[PDB]
Formats: C-alpha cells, structure tokens, sequence
DNA sequence: AACTGTGGCCGTGGTC
DNA sequence: GACCACGGCCAC
C-alpha cells in the first residue's frame, strides 16, 4: 500500500516520492515525469500561440509555459474545451497564473492552487492505505524535568518510553531498578538510544498523544542543545515540523506520524482529554496520573523514581493500545477521501470534503470551480433559515417512542437532486421544486454531489447494522465512532453548500435542503397526530418524541411500527423515518434540553447542565442525582433532600473547592472582546502578568465571596488557597446549583425557597 | 480546533 | 425592575 507522497526538487525539476510498503518491504518509488498544470478557457483556439508566449519571473528564474494540450471538460455539467497549461515546476504556477488570467484572450483559469503531491494521487488514480498490508507500529512518550517560569524545553528529557506488540520499555539516564528500564549514561545517549530503537524496529507508524505540539518540539530543542542528528525519517531526515492553523504538525518521512490527539478530540466527547481520561473512556480501565511536580521532585531527590518510570511506561503502553484501535478507523476515512492518513487525521472537515470532491470531479471530467476572492467572500455572508424546533410539552412523560429520519439532509439532496449543476437548469423534462423558497432542481440526470452521497450513506448503514449486533462493548464503541464520522461527513456536504469558501458554493441549494427538511418533519408530525392518535411531545429538525396518552408501552410500540410502515410508503426516494428507541419516562425542560430513561434504566441527557463543560461539577453532580431520583426512583422527596443537603453543605464550606471550578474557553485575542465576562476578566489579569493567552486557552476559575460583578471576584483555581480564600457559597447556590435543579423541580411544585439553607 | 451549516438556552454585565 | 447583546457550548 501507499503510505504517503511528497515531492523534492532536483536540478530545478520536481520528483514525486511515493512511500510504499509491499510484501513486507518498504520502498520509495520516484516519478520524474509528472508535470504541474492548470486550465485556461480561451476566447479562441488561435490565441493559444500568444498564451504559450507569456512569461513570468520568480527569483531570477524566467518562468515559461512548457507545453499545452486541448481537452474536453465539463463545468457544472456543461461541456467546454479548455487548454491544459503544463509547467516544469509547481512554483511556476503561483508565479505566472495571474499574468495568464490577465491576458485579454483568456476568459478564466481553473485548478491553479492544487498541492502538487495531492494532484499526483488524484490524477494517477492512487489511494493511500489500500491493500492487505500489515503495518508495524510503535508508540512512544517522554518524561521531562519541569520548573515553573522556565522557557520551553529548558530542562532535560528524563525518560523516553516506547511500546509495541512485544512490550513496553523505558530509557533513562538515572539508575531505576525495574526490568523494563534501560539505563544509559546521559540524556544525549538516551535520545541516541531511542533513535537506534526506531531504526532497528523500522516502524511504519509512530504513534504519539499530542506529539504534534509537545514531544517532537521538545526533542528538537534538546537535540539542538546536544548536537544530535535526530534522523527518525526513513530517508535519514529529521522530523519536519510545520505550522498548521493555530498549531503545529510533525511529519516523519517514510513513516506515518499518527498523533492520536486530533483524532480522539474530534471523535469522542469528553470533559477533558488527558491520556488517562481517554484510556478509561475507551477501555473501561483506570490509569493513574503522575504530575510534573512529582516527576521533578523524584528526579532531584532520587526517591520514588520507579513510580515515574511506571507512569512513563504506561503512557507508551496505552498510547499503543489506543493507536491499534483508532488507526484502522482513520485508514478507512483516508481511503474514502483519497488522501494520506497524515493529512486526513489532521484536516478540517471542509478540506476533507473538498479533497474528496476534487478527486471525484477529476474522475468525471468535471472542472473544479475556483475558490472565491475577497470580494466574492463578502458577497457570500448572508445566512438562511434552518431546521424546525418545536416548543416542547414541558414535564414528565411516560411510554415515549423516538422516531427520526435516516440521514435527512443528505437524503433530501439525493432524492430531490439538489445541486448547483441542476439548479434552475432549463429544458429538462422533470423538476422538483423546493417548498417555501421555490428553487427548481432538474431530475433528468444525477447532480454531481447527489450522485456521490449514496455510497457514503450505504456504507454508514452497513456499519450501523454491524454495530448493533456487536457483543464486544469496546468494538461496539469503535463502530459507533466510525458510523458517526460518516454521518457528520455526509452532513458536511450539505453545509459545504452554505460555506463561504466552498468551490461548489450554492446558497440556493442549502436553503432548499433545510426548507424540504422543515416540510417533511411538520408533515410527519401532522400525520402521526391526526391519523394515529399520537401526541408529539418534542421535535427537533427531523425526529420527535411521542406517545399515545393513556396507552401502555406495548400499544405505543405497536402503533408506532404501524405508523412507520404507513409513512415510509408515502415518502419518496431515500427518505425514511426510523425507530430510534422507546423510553419508559422522560422529562422535557426546554428546546434542546431534556432527559429520558430506557427500560433497562439507562438515562440519556441532552443539553442540560450535566453535559456542559462550563457549569460547575457541584451543579452537574446535583442535577444528575436529582434526575436519577426522579426518572429511576420516582422519588420526588428524595430529589428535594439531595438539593437541601447540597445547599447546606455549600453554606457551611463543606463542599470540596475542586467541585466549584468553572471552565470557559478563550476564543479570540483579548483586544477583540466586546463584552468582558468572568473568564475574560481573569484572562486579562493573567495576560498582564506575562501569561500567553491565545485562542483555545481554557480559563479555570473559582468565585470568591463578594457582592459586585462576578468577574471582579473570580480568581484562577491555580491561585486558590483554602487558608486565605472563602469561595462564594451564595454564588454556587443561587447561580449554579439552584438554577440547574429548579427548572426541573418546578414541575412538582417547588420554589427555590423550598430548596435553600 | 475548526472556517461544513443554523437554532437555542442561559449567565453576565451592560442599557434604560 | 425590564430588557438586550454578547459569548460559550450544545442539539440538530
Ligand atoms: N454536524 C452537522 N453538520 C451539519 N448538519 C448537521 C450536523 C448534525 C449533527 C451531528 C452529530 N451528532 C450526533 O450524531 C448525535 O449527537 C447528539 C448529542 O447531543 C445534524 N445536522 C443536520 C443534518 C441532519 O440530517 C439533520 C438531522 O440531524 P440528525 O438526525 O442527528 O442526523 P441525520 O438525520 O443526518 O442522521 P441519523 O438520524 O443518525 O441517521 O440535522
Ligand atoms: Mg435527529
Ligand atoms: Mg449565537
Ligand atoms: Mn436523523
């Protein structure tokens, strides 16, 4: 299989490198013949002789057109012949493309900003990660000496650990009496030893947890101090550290640096993404954390080093175990997009969609539309109406079924052929007309994007059917994550239509999709209420909760299955209403906030404070105990006692202050905030002390006793000292606990006054 | 992480 | 007090 491709320049000419593993052997294939290009649409074929003469300059190098060939293409499905303009070197294209577009004989140009190595994979029909090849994998981690106030990597690496199918080991330069610890003379020899190990094992995949932003940058700084050529690459190169967005990413050439952190972060929803949290969520086993402060004290005092080495060994071990499960999931996605695992595992959803569409467009002889310029971008900044959200029938309900459309927005795109190459096309035999907004879509031929969603959706449902039949609960989660990733990808094609930077931008398409969605869900609600006697309790976009007032569970389930047969026979094309589940009881608070319990006793909660990273644990813990007392024990008096116990404890300063921490993300430069909430107030006091506040910084603060603005008396939890600081017990009662639980216990006749003291 | 999309709750600190 | 805009995170 193909692992990666890139290009190097040799005597001014590009050379593609294809990193392969075949029959257990690593190979590098070199292609010297592939040429960069873009397309020009000319006013007349005779003008090509002029265009061939246009020249540019880049760094004292004259740029010329190497050669041309005329080709038949389609633009949004309409045939058109264009000139493929070839060049000697990819950098020629940025240097000359404006001069060609400016030529009076040139109407427009296309596909002039495609990275060369990806262009090669598309045009050659090559797909990374295809085949039965078994890849060898190696995880690694590091332990460092840390002191507050120091620069990054001023202190040495203390241990380097690595794990694979054969076990886990730790390299260190102090004497630790553990069988898996290899003792070397110095930090320098420890790094050189790890390098030796990577070259001996020759792994196809290096697995880290956040190596993109910590491990490799730390190693590089230390290797710069120590004079080490850290040649982990299979071509003898050192790791290649590149900016990517607001952070960095690291390649190791000829292998795949698989950083688990970007994958996990976008696949699993956790409050924190410490390695220990991730391990426990995936495998159901605890992992102990040893903190930087303990590690430094152990190294300097020479005591309890065995515990640090064990912690370091366990980091590599669980990092290997995780990579073994998540690599095949991301390899599948890599095959579906047609790009390397390295790119796909780190890329925004927009880039995944666009790379997929560029390959498919090449397969179908379709020219890609261009990315918008600044002025077109400003023109694309109007919003449009979305899904319908019904105001819920508040309170406790029994014997609830949940019905929900299968992949609704993609199914609408498929069924009604919603696409910019079909929008208001004239002269067709058949049209579908979007409700409310009136846009017409021709049905005589499959639209570009509609024609591609079907395979995604059919793949997803195969995974879903296997998921629901999987005994192994770990394997079941992993299938869940796969089918969810395809779901979001498919839905992102709809969002792509309304994305201002999209090449296949079409706002008419996007608002037609949502308009159809609104008409389908309200029609479905009308039918189930009118013709089957249901009451719809709550509905959001494409699903709803409903019951038959006064009927038992068996009756509600039976009549819901009858309604599904009836409604699906009336729905056109790929539109299908699904049975998602039955809940013995449910409590609906507001739009987007409710909790249901199934017949096995499992509670599911949506939108409520329990699921929000930005509410205090004491409020979430209390709300969770209350929901359990209500939905599971049907015990209202108990839920009330729980609240009363909590408020009393808070009043008496008996709640641990850890449960009172509030977490809120900084999303922008501090200068750009118009409204200064508590987390920005704290952030501005830290910045004034020299702390590097950037977008993505989480502020973790606690509210101290006082009266005025909350931000005036919020401090970071780092600075909280229980001997000097009294937390604001009234704030956590009146601003956190009570609001969270009173919105629920109102339904049973309890005012806040009934829950205080 | 997200810049694939819109809808929505709710705390906060302002206005009057 | 009533009201509003901002900003975060969440449900689709
Ligand atoms: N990321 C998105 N980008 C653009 N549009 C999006 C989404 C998005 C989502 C999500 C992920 N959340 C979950 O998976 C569950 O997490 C809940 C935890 O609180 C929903 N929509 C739109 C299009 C979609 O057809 C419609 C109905 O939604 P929804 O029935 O769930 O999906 P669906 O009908 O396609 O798929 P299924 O029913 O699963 O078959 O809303
Ligand atoms: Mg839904
Ligand atoms: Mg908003
Ligand atoms: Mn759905």
């Amino acid at each position: 299989m193909i692992l990666d491709t890139d290009y190097i320049t040799e005597d001014g000419k590009p050379v593609i490198r294809i990193f392969k593993k075949e029959n257990g052997e690593f190979k590098i294939e070199y292609d010297r013949t592939f040429e960069p290009y873009f397309y020009a649409l000319l006013k007349d074929d005779s003008a090509i002789e002029e265009v061939k003469k246009i020249t540019a300059e880049r760094h004292g190098t004259v740029v010329t057109v190497k050669r041309v060939e005329k080709v038949q293409k389609k633009f949004l499905g309409r045939p058109v012949e264009v000139w493929k303009l070839y060049f000697t070197h990819p950098q020629d294209v940025p240097a000359i493309r404006d001069k060609i577009r400016e030529h009076p004989a040139v109407i427009d140009i296309y596909e002039y900003d495609i990275p060369f190595a990806k262009r090669y994979l598309i045009d050659k029909g090559l797909v990374p990660m295809e085949g039965d090849e078994e890849l060898k994998m190696l995880a690694f981690a590091i332990a460092t000496l840390y002191h507050e106030g120091e620069e990054f990597a001023e202190g040495p690496i203390l241990m380097i650990s690595y794990a694979d199918e054969e076990g886990a080991r730790v390299i260190t330069w102090k004497n630790v009496d553990l069988p898996y610890v290899d003792v070397v003379s110095t930090e320098r020899e420890m790094i050189k030893r790890f390098l030796r190990v990577v070259k001996e094992k020759d792994p196809d995949v290096l697995i880290t947890y956040n190596g993109d932003n910590f491990d490799f940058a730390y190693l590089k700084k230390r290797c710069e101090k120590l004079g080490i050529n850290f040649a982990l690459g299979r071509d003898g190169s050192e790791p290649k550290i590149q900016r990517m967005g607001d952070r960095f990413a690291v390649e190791v050439k000829g292998r795949i640096h698989f950083d688990l952190y970007p994958v996990i972060r976008r696949t699993i929803n956790l409050p924190t993404y410490t390695l220990e949290a991730v391990y426990e969520a995936v495998f159901g086993q605890p992992k102990e954390k040893v903190y930087a402060e303990e590690i430094t004290t152990a190294w300097e005092t020479g005591e309890n080093l065995e515990r640090v080495a064990r912690y370091s060994m366990e980091d590599a071990k669980v990092t290997y175990e995780l990579g073994k499960e998540f690599l095949p999931m991301e390899a599948q996605l890599s095959r579906l997009i047609g790009q390397s695992l390295w790119d796909v595992s780190r890329s925004s959803t927009g880039n995944l969609v666009e790379w997929f569409l560029l390959r498919k467009a090449y397969e179908r002889n379709e020219l890609a539309p261009n990315k918008p310029d600044e002025k077109e971008l400003a023109r694309r900044r109007q919003s449009y109406e979305g899904g319908y959200v019904k105001e819920p029938e508040r309170g406790l309900w029994e014997n609830i079924v949940y019905l929900d459309f299968r992949s609704l927005y993609p199914s609408i795109i498929i069924t009604h052929n919603v696409s910019p190459d079909t929008l208001n096309r004239e002269g067709c035999k058949e049209y579908d007309v979007a409700p409310q907004v009136g846009h017409r879509f021709c049905k005589d031929f499959p639209g570009f994007i509609p024609s591609l969603l079907g395979d995604l959706l059919e793949e997803r449902q195969k995974i879903k059917k296997k998921m629901k039949a999987t005994i192994d609960p770990i394997e079941r989660k992993l299938l869940d994550y796969r089918q969810r990733a395809i779901k979001i990808l498919a839905n992102s094609y709809y969002g792509y239509y309304g994305y201002a930077r999209a090449r296949w931008y079409c706002k008419e398409c996007a608002e037609s999709v949502t308009a159809w969605g609104r008409e389908y869900i309200t029609m479905t609600i009308k039918e189930i209420e009118e013709k089957y006697g249901f009451k719809v309790i709550y509905s959001d976009t494409d699903g709803f909760f409903a019951t038959i007032p006064g009927a038992d569970a068996e009756t509600v389930k039976k009549k819901a299955m009858e309604f599904l047969k009836y409604i699906n026979a009336k729905l056109p094309g790929a539109l299908e209403l699904e049975y998602e589940g039955f809940y013995k009881r449910g409590f609906f608070v507001t739009k987007k906030k409710y909790a249901v319990i199934d017949e096995e006793g499992k509670i599911t909660t949506r939108g409520l404070e329990i699921v929000r990273r930005d509410w205090s644990e004491i409020a979430k813990e209390t709300q969770a105990r209350v929901l359990e007392a209500l939905l599971k024990d049907g015990d209202v008096e108990k839920a009330v006692r729980i609240v009363k116990e909590v408020t009393e404890k808070l009043s008496k300063y008996e709640v641990p202050p850890e449960k009172l921490v509030i977490h809120e993300q900084i999303t922008r430069d501090l200068k750009d905030y118009k409204a200064t909430g508590p987390h920005v107030a704290v952030a501005k006091r830290l910045a004034a002390r020299g702390v590097k506040i950037r977008p993505g910084t989480v502020i973790s603060y606690i509210v101290l006793k006082g009266s005025g603005r909350i931000g005036d008396r919020a401090i970071p939890f780092d600075e909280f000292d229980p001997t000097k600081h009294k937390y604001d017990a009234e704030y956590y009662i009146e601003n956190q606990v009570l609001p969270a639980v009173e919105r629920i216990l109102r339904a049973f006749g309890y005012r806040k006054e009934d829950l205080r003291y």
